[PDB]
């Protein structure tokens, strides 16, 4: 377990420290979108969470291939809003029902630290 608590005010700074492997250390789900969507990381927490086999979405689009529950105003709509303004910080609950059981989510969209990367964190409800 890497210590890290969900919605913690510097965790841009502690995640950019950590390869692949300690991503899946993690106690919460992390998914690293570039400015696009696409998915550069994606960790172990979170394939528990939704199913999805982390290594088989990475580069797939998260908005338009994965994820089209959060393709609306609410979710897709925050984050390029945020991609556009160059700043994301917003945190709300919100239910994944895609080819699954629909579950209650908290989710945490924040500007990671490089340049063009955007951090998507998700915990149970
Ligand atoms: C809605 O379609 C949500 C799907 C989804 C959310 C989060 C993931 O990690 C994978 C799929
Ligand atoms: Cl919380
Ligand atoms: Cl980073
Ligand atoms: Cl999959």
């Amino acid at each position: 377990m890497e210590h890290v608590a969900f919605g913690s005010e510097d965790i841009e700074n502690t995640l950019a420290k950590m390869d692949d492997g300690q991503l899946d250390g993690l106690a919460f789900g992390a998914i690293q979108l570039d400015g696009d969507g696409n998915i550069l990381q994606y960790n172990a927490a979170e394939g528990d969470i939704t199913g999805r086999d982390p290594k088989q979405v990475i580069g797939k689009n998260f908005f338009k291939d994965v994820a089209p529950c959060t393709d609306s105003p609410e979710f897709y709509g925050k984050f390029k809003e945020g991609v556009a303004s160059g700043n994301l910080n917003t945190m709300f609950e919100y239910t994944f029902d895609y080819q699954m059981t629909p579950t209650k989510v908290k989710v945490h969209m924040k500007k990671a630290l490089s340049g063009d990367s955007y951090w998507v964190f998700v915990k149970r409800v």
